[PDB]
């Protein structure tokens, strides 16, 4: 699992 | 499970 | 699963 | 499943 917010 | 918001 | 916003 | 918005 991967989340990002750029 | 890759999300991203960029 | 792959969710991306751009 | 792949999911885009762009």
């Amino acid at each position: 699992t991967a989340v990002v917010t750029n």
